[PDB]
């Protein structure tokens, strides 16, 4: 009910627990080693001052200091790109504008996997598997074409972290149908390999949950708080 | 049926005549003073080699030289941002990452005006006026808050040109209902003023059509070739 104080030395993320768009921003902040605090939003009991600054209830929100005072920044892509431009250390986007443009196109393409996953977790993991699979074929071919351990090269870059939150959630499906999951996984050998490597990343590990934890969460909550708005 | 030759000194835009997403890219290319040629696409009689390189038939397409050969670049936002990064002269985005993030948020917000305009030109200018008006209120307030002649400051910037193609098309509505148009216009005095100033811009003038020309075009063609895909 009472808002937090004015920002000092840390950036502030307003985030709904288990929201993948917030997970995205958490990964980038950590990768860029920027100090931040998380203000946990309750999707039900939402503060009036928050709605007032965010009438469409978009999530997550990164609050930053500016010349004219503390400001809300919206939309996970815009937020993460802001962070990559503002803070010059530990750059995540490619230095090559062509490669970066391709990375941006792939982020947009990934939205089809997001849509399918959203419907899936909303309907006891019964539907939209096909959207997942089709998108995974594109990313398998793309990773193979690049011939690096990650989309970013020898180390994870912006595309890797942008895509990860949904990929990490997919592992919950092994709790639903173990055998059907492993078969599906085998279709994308380089992507699967990349998944394993991403799981070992210190930044990933900081904000990770297990297959079981995601499974117990999504069965009860479904997708009510999974979108880019509440 | 026969594709154009390999690129040399000019970039190549594949563009459907009167398509506002292509109009966007034409404005930026001109603003950045980059040499280019336009390959006019017939939405009906489409070349097989084009479909093959672009199976979802996205428009426009900017073909560019790369280290590995000539490549298609898709999506007008990605295309224009590529151009602004690749070519360092005549920069269009703000140097301030916060201001640029706001500009990106406004481009996304503008999609609501695009949707309304799309439906409008598709249905003999009878529907979706309300989406237009609501978006115009946001941009009026934003331009007022900035207190400059343009969204980019003293001169037009990326946001100005990104938004212009749809704004220029709106003037056709004065051919439909003169009196209802002028009243609606008077609601947004700073935006209207900006519109007048944009019309005098040398870059705008290069790729402009009149209210009547848009009106005669849209009545016959409707919105069939107006989207970001064919």
């Amino acid at each position: 009910v009472i808002p937090p104080p004015a920002l000092t030395d840390k950036l502030r993320l307003y985030h709904v627990d288990m929201n993948p768009y917030g997970h995205r921003v958490l990964l980038v902040l950590e990768a860029k080693r920027i100090k931040y605090e998380v203000y946990r939003l309750d999707p039900l009991r939402l503060p009036e001052w928050f709605r007032a600054k965010n009438p469409r209830l978009k999530i997550p929100v990164l609050e930053i200091p500016t010349d004219q005072g503390d400001r809300f920044l919206f939309e996970s892509v815009v937020i993460c790109d802001y962070l990559d431009e503002k803070y010059t250390r530990h750059t995540l986007h490619s230095h090559d504008p062509y490669v970066k443009a391709q990375d941006r196109l792939l982020i947009e393409r990934f939205n089809e996997l997001i849509k399918g996953s959203l419907e899936c977790f909303d309907t006891n993991f019964a539907f939209g598997s096909e959207q997942i699979i089709q998108t995974l074929e594109i990313f398998e071919k793309e990773l193979t074409n690049r011939g690096t351990n990650y989309f970013g090269g020898n180390r994870p870059g912006m595309l890797d972290y942008m895509v990860w939150p949904w990929v990490e959630r997919l592992y919950l499906l092994r709790c639903v149908n173990d055998r059907k999951f492993v078969e599906k996984k085998s279709l994308f050998p380089n992507f699967a390999d990349w998944g394993d490597q991403m799981q070992l990343d210190d930044i990933v590990k900081k904000h990770a949950h297990s297959p079981q934890e995601y499974f117990d969460y999504y069965k009860n909550a479904r997708a009510h708080s999974m979108g880019y708005y509440l």
